[PDB]
RNA sequence: GAGCUGUAAGUAAGCUUUGAUCCAGAGAUUUCCGAAUGGGGAAACCCAGCAUGAGUUAUGUCAUGUUAUCGAUAUGUGAAUACAUAGCAUAUCAGAAGGCACACCCGGAGAACUGAAACAUCUUAGUACCCGGAGGAAGAGAAAGAAAAUUCGAUUCCCUUAGUAGCGGCGAGCGAAACGGGAAGAGCCCAAACCAACAAGCUUGCUUGUUGGGGUUGUAGGACACUCUAUGAGUUACAAAGGACGACAUUAGACGAAUCAUCUGGAAAGAUGAAUCAAAGAAGGUAAUAAUCCUGUAGUCGAAAAUGUUGUCUCUCUUGAGUGGAUCCUGAGUACGACGGAGCACGUGAAAUUCCGUCGGAAUCUGGGAGGACCAUCUCCUAAGGCUAAAUACUCUCUAGUGACCGAUAGUGAACCAGUACCGUGAGGGAAAGGUGAAAAGCACCCCGGAAGGGGAGUGAAAUAGAACCUGAAACCGUGUGCUUACAAGUAGUCAGAGCCCGUUAAUGGGUGAUGGCGUGCCUUUUGUAGAAUGAACCGGCGAGUUACGAUUUGAUGCAAGGU
RNA sequence: UGAGGGUAGCGGAGAAAUUCCAAUCGAACCUGGAGAUAGCUGGUUCUCUCCGAAAUAGCUUUAGGGCUAGCCUCAAGUGAU
RNA sequence: GACAAUGGUAGGAGAGCGUUCUAAGGGCGUUGAAGCAUGAUCGUAAGGACAUGUGGAGCGCUUAGAAGUGAGAAUGCCGGUGUGAGUAGCGAAAGACGGGUGAGAAUCCCGUCCACCGAUUGACUAAGGUUUCCAGAGGAAGGCUCGUCCGCUCUGGGUUAGUCGGGUCCUAAGCUGAGGCCGACAGGCGUAGGCGAUGGAUAACAGGUUGAUAUUCCUGUACCACCUAUAAUCGUAUC
RNA sequence: AGACUCGGUGAAAUCAUAGUACCUGUGAAGAUGCAGGUUACCCGCGACAGGACGGAAAGACCCCGUGGAGCUUUACUGUAG
């Protein structure tokens, strides 16, 4: 449904309507991590050899039913649907019929 | 169709768009103990034999291969005793054993307390235990039958007959069947009379010994006597047993319609507004309560393959009736009777029909049996050989799914890695355990401390949710404060009441109590308890007239000489 | 007195006491029939309104139990008995 | 609106509140439900609300249905907490001091003096237990107090055989048993052969060493079984 | 040696709520709790044993149950041999 590389849009949640691209995704517990989309504030173990003293920023993981993929021809993200006549499952954006990759 | 390396957190070293992980079918590996099977044993271990093979100049040491016991086909081979037979030595042999679902079924054996208000015949009961046999079901089965009509036409299981006929220290209690309505519904193979061969008789025998042909019943049917047909008919679930070609089902899997913006919020699925799909508003999750966000549902769609179920195509195999009447056949130590027991609903009773132990013991179609002792005529039926599907009883399991069923003392003994800690020499007994948050963002850094544990700062909607982790009751132990008590005899309360400190759901209010009157706790059992008669340390959970099939009366309601 | 063994519950062993057989023996322990049976004891949970007894007779393998009669209760019927 | 009735145990009759669940109609809820806590309120009784606090997602009302439908007692059953009470104990028995160690010492380690067993409280091996033994770090629990200590916790180590005790050798009591003999089934007995040491047979002794092993490891000298080369060889020798 | 004051750890049987006096009476006939009187300021610690019908074991004796068991005989009915 949502892989990495593509652009999403966030409907449901207190970083709701921005955008971003995937990190990594979760695939047993459906959950996707978006850059910039709910970010942390780690209390780090500053005994570790790497830094002196700080708080880690790094991006906690949102659950795959929040982004929704998006092709702003009309402004829109959409859903997904699949057609192939190739051997392979080409993914069509319902909502406006093009192909996306 | 892009992330994976079981719990997996944690790092390390890696693999994958030349398709990894993950899912389904089929083959490969499957150490040692176990029926244990080369011998031995105190299971999971110890000792060997004969063949081929490594190794060493050679023994020691290793690998593969086999070798239990009965049975029954075989080949030998001397039997005490000449012939020859029980013994013995070998080749083979998907032959056998043990495990179980403690369920259902069929046989062998087979109790007790209990009910009878004691108890022995009897009931509990042919039940519980135990032992043997199997099966996907098993058992019964093709009328020596029911029955009294111008009879119908195997068995099995449900409804009714009926708690009626009966049996019963005639006590307690046990308790049918046929008729009638149904679920299901097919019947067939031998033995004998006999014809033909081959090993023993001139033998007298087609009969005896073996093996093939014949032949199956009561309206009496077959040997034998005669003609008139000889290709259509098949089953391998009964009746004899050996293959292909694609239809459909199962064990992976794919597609699958439609919602956007504001308010409160840590977060929208919520309320207020506009939109839409619907053979799809079942259900679960997503930062709260979603037909439209996700996984899905109604509907279509899909098999390289390995089983499974059937259609028709082979292929095996097969004679079908009638009339006659002379002769032969139609299951023998069998049927049945006396003595002793069992079982039929029925307890030796006048006791039929059915099987067991012991002795007696038949008739042969003008025969033999039954119709509840028995006998006589009318009536049905053919005993002493065997094999048979379905309707029926179950559930350790695999898949979809339901519930006026439970929600952590509940429901399984068990939601936690349970028949596990732990108790017993042994068989055997057997509990305790669940919840951070939406996301680990699980408390960096300073300070008292040896450390625990704290207090700030920080993450978070909230840590007064910090792994003693959701809400947090009472008993019981504390620290604080308004009134009060050191001359009094108290089931501790009640009614009358000064003085003091307060100010509620606003009504002729609340807390405290100097002094006066009355007043011997609560249940249970008793003619009668303050009782020195019984029970409870306290607080919290759990803890007892229920359901079934009948009976009778009452209330309702529908019809009413008819109801159902 | 050590070591390895044998006899088992309707039964073993007993220089004999009803003595011992896994801290129990006038007949061991463990699961099953079994939720045995009990005329005998304890227990039996919400509230108000109306009426309100008996502890006697007869028979009992009966005497602290039972059945009918007596006394209370609710509804129908005759209707001053 | 008159006149009437109304103590009550066994027991008969009537009328109601409440709790979980389901069906139908309506409704509140993150601008905060259930649950819990405080209160001076309402009804003839069981019982019903409402007002602030804590709580963090589900719950009541009207009519009808169905019950695992109501707890003060059963020497009731599992869990919690008290009174007895800072009471009875602390499990035979000789300790005293100087030094270190430590956040902490009558208790731990080292030293001197003192006492106790000495046919044993000493030194080796069977039975049984199964890591306890040993060095380095620990102080929450266990130890009848304390603890720096440990038979308790974490990490890392420890058991060497041709000759000792067993097996490749033998048989007692007993056990098992090819054929066989008996018995409703299960199964009981028993001949040849096997198994079975607490017994018979059976070739190694001193000294050294480790933080933990020693007839096992290595120092010096040995011995029994087997195999291969071998020479003097004896020959129907011999097995 | 235990007891007794101090330092360390620290149980148990028992228990309806307790601010728990005596005398002669009454009473389920033996009263800390009732009636009438008399003494009695509030709270500890060491002792003693008259009472709390003191604590521990649903009397152990004696009647009762148409309860159970073991043994016994010329009780009844059976059975091994
Ligand atoms: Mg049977
Ligand atoms: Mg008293």
């Amino acid at each position: 449904h949502i892989k990495k590389g593509d652009n999403v849009k966030v409907i449901a949640g207190k970083d709701k309507g921005k955008e971003g691209k995937v990190i990594a995704t979760l695939p047993k517990k459906d959950r996707v991590v978006v850059e910039g989309v709910n970010i942390m504030k780690k209390h780090q173990k500053p005994t570790q050899l790497n830094p002196e003293g700080g708080i880690l920023e790094t991006e906690a993981a949102i659950h795959v039913s929040n982004v929704q993929l998006l092709d702003p021809k009309t402004n829109e993200p959409t859903r997904v649907g699949y057609k192939f006549v190739d051997g392979k499952k080409v993914r069509i954006a319902k909502k406006s019929g093009e192909e996306i990759k």
